[PDB]
Parts: C-alpha cells; sequence; structure tokens
C-alpha cells in the first residue's frame, strides 16, 4: 500500500494512481513574485461558530478531527468559491525536523507543518459525489511555524496519546476550530488536487499568507505518533508530506496587493 517511505512514497504513487502525473496536481510552490493580484477575489467568509466536532482518528498517514456535516453548521464561502462548502475534517502534515513538514512552499520556503481544513460543496449532496467534481472540495491551508505555543491547539496535542497507532479513535467533542486561524485571512488560491491518493483533481486550494505559530513542544508531540497499528513494529509518523508538483498551465492568484 502507499505511504511515505522509500519503497512506497510519493515517487511511487503514479503506478497505482496515474493521475499523480496529472495537469493540476498539488501541492505547489507559491512564487510570490509571479502570483497575480486579483482585486475581483472576495474576502473569505469562515462561519465556524456552530461547528460540531465528533472524534479524532489516526488514519495511518495523519490524524484527523471529524465534524458533523449533516447540516450547514460550519461552512466556508466567499473567496474564489461559488456556493457553500461544509467543513468535514481537518488534519496536519509535518516533518521530522523544524525546517520541513509543509506541503505547499512559499518562494521555496518550507514550514514546520501544514494544517488542512477540508470542505465539500453542498450542491453535490454528499462528500463522495463532491470528490468527483472539479469544484467539489475547498481546502483551507494554514502554515505552522515554530515559535510561541498556540493555546487553541493544546486540546488536540493532549489527546494524541490516546490515538498513537493506526485505526485508533477517540471522542473529541466541543472543539472550536476558530482557535486555529491566523489574524489575517489574506490568501493565495489555485485549482489543484488531493495531496494523498487517490489524488483526485477536485480541489480549490485556499492557502493563507499568515502562518500560525506553535511551540517546539507542541510539534514534538505530533512526531510521537505511529504509522503502524498496535502490535506492529514502531514507525514514527513524520514527514507525511508530498513534494511540490509542477504548476503546468495554472496561475496562482492572490487576494492581496
Ligand atoms: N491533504 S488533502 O488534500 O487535504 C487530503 N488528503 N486526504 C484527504 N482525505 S479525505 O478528504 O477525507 C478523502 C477521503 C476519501 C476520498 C477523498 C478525500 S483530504
Ligand atoms: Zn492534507
Amino acid at each position: 500500500h502507499w505511504g511515505y517511505g522509500k519503497h512506497n512514497g510519493p515517487e511511487h504513487w503514479h503506478k497505482d494512481f496515474p493521475i499523480a502525473k496529472g495537469e493540476r496536481q498539488s501541492p505547489v510552490d507559491i512564487d510570490t513574485h509571479t502570483a497575480k493580484y486579483d482585486p475581483s477575489l472576495k474576502p473569505l467568509s469562515v462561519s465556524y461558530d456552530q461547528a460540531t466536532s465528533l472524534r479524532i482518528l489516526n488514519n495511518g498517514h495523519s490524524f484527523q478531527v471529524e465534524f458533523d456535516d449533516s447540516q450547514d453548521k460550519a461552512v466556508l464561502k466567499g473567496g474564489p468559491l461559488d456556493g457553500t462548502y461544509r467543513l468535514i475534517q481537518f488534519h496536519f502534515h509535518w516533518g521530522s525536523l523544524d525546517g520541513q513538514g509543509s506541503e505547499h512552499t512559499v518562494d521555496k520556503k518550507k514550514y514546520a507543518a501544514e494544517l488542512h481544513l477540508v470542505h465539500w460543496n453542498t450542491k453535490y449532496g454528499d462528500f463522495g459525489k463532491a470528490v468527483q467534481q472539479p469544484d467539489g472540495l475547498a481546502v483551507l491551508g494554514i502554515f505552522l511555524k515554530v515559535g510561541s505555543a498556540k493555546p487553541g491547539l493544546q486540546k488536540v496535542v493532549d489527546v494524541l496519546d490516546s490515538i498513537k497507532t493506526k485505526g485508533k479513535s477517540a471522542d473529541f467533542t466541543n472543539f472550536d476550530p476558530r482557535g486555529l486561524l491566523p489574524e489575517s485571512l489574506d490568501y493565495w488560491t489555485y485549482p489543484g488536487s488531493l495531496t494523498t491518493p487517490p489524488l483526485l483533481e477536485c480541489v480549490t486550494w485556499i492557502v493563507l499568507k499568515e502562518p500560525i505559530s506553535v511551540s517546539s513542544e507542541q510539534v514534538l508531540k505530533f512526531r510521537k505518533l505511529n504509522f503502524n497499528g498496535e502490535g506492529e513494529p514502531e514507525e514514527l509518523m513524520v514527514d507525511n508530506w508530498r513534494p511540490a508538483q509542477p504548476l503546468k498551465n495554472r496561475q496562482i492568484k492572490a487576494s492581496f496587493k
């Protein structure tokens, strides 16, 4: 099966998922000097006041916090989007060292980690239908740099001990994702793909310019998770990021001059 090691990592994925060599793959490097300011772009509208988290899970390649998406509770609109996108989960990618871990890069700079908030377009009725459409998903990408702790992240960090290995889950209610957002909502956007198999080209990426900062101790706890299941030989969950893919015939647009 696919993963991030030497014999099953990103350079091998195309053998099972040929779209890995597709025209609109993610992540990409954001070259700040060639991104185009688009004054037509709207401000983002994040409405997470009524979010309902359910549980946190180690899925064997990352950990994800899941939300109830049975109704318009937590949604994203505005920006480059048409319509209402419902939050279904967030997860992280991170490195073995503080100098790597993000998927997107900015002028080739790598951050310690990257947070992805995944939302799906409710006009397609369910998530499974949404992922088959070119405008089906919108993923909000937030960079993490190492500095001062983020209080809003600590609830997550403290429960990692109970989902150490693949397939473990825990109740995780009343988590407010607003605590993970930077002060500014300025962004870059481009049409892209999932960055893990099946690598479907169904994502509008929205990557925030402003990173959030987390402490060394917080990201340290991420690195103690395991890719393996319980009872199996220990493999630490680190460097679960895909390298930058060719931009090809795409333009990155910026919301800010
Ligand atoms: N890193 S990323 O592009 O946000 C994603 N990588 N895996 C993801 N999982 S997921 O949205 O739950 C998913 C699960 C099954 C099919 C399509 C998407 S999102
Ligand atoms: Zn991701």
